[PDB]
């Protein structure tokens, strides 16, 4: 089953044109908990923006450019980066914007950091109709000496 994993800002906005003003290691641990060893599928840009792969996982990027590295999956369509992330129990996609677009139709779970930050920026979650989702786990977190915002985690079930 398909999942997706985001980290939101307020207005849902994903990122933009510089580098995130937070500093969220308890966010980082919680992605990393959640995505060990299970597939991940992610763009051309994310692939970019980390230069290697992530460790102890299956890479698949989806990319209409030819693929540049032999270490990662290289997929031209959805329906084959579906297929080339095997009959595992669970999938993550990772990002972009773009990419999340894509996926969120056959999305069956949907993993959420809710960050208390007026981030202005360019790249948004895609909308997700709330009745469409159940919300079946909500934890918030206050900001502390590690992590600079206040936070919440959410994990939505497809209804
Ligand atoms: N919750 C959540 N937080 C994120 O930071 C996040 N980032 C993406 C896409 N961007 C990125 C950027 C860097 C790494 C990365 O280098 N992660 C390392 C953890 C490093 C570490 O703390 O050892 C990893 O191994 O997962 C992953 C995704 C997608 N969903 C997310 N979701
Ligand atoms: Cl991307």
């Amino acid at each position: 089953a398909i999942s997706l994993i985001a980290a939101l800002a307020v207005d849902r906005v994903i990122g933009n044109e510089n580098a995130l003003p937070w500093n969220l290691p308890a966010d980082l641990a919680w992605f990393k908990r959640n995505t060990l060893n299970k597939p991940v599928i992610y763009g051309r840009h994310t692939w970019e923006s980390i230069g290697r792969p992530l460790p102890g996982r299956k890479n698949i990027i989806l990319s209409s450019q030819p693929g540049t590295d032999d270490r990662v999956t290289w997929v031209k369509s959805v329906d084959e980066a579906i297929a080339a992330a095997g009959d595992v129990p669970e999938i993550f996609v990772i990002g972009g914007g773009r990419v999340y677009e894509q996926f969120l139709p056959k999305a069956q779970k949907l993993y959420l950091t809710h960050i208390d930050a007026e981030v202005e920026g360019d790249t948004h979650f895609p909308d997700y109709e709330p009745d469409d989702w159940e919300s079946v786990f909500s934890e918030f977190h206050d900001a502390d000496a590690q992590n600079s915002h206040s936070y919440s985690f959410e994990i939505l079930e497809r209804r």
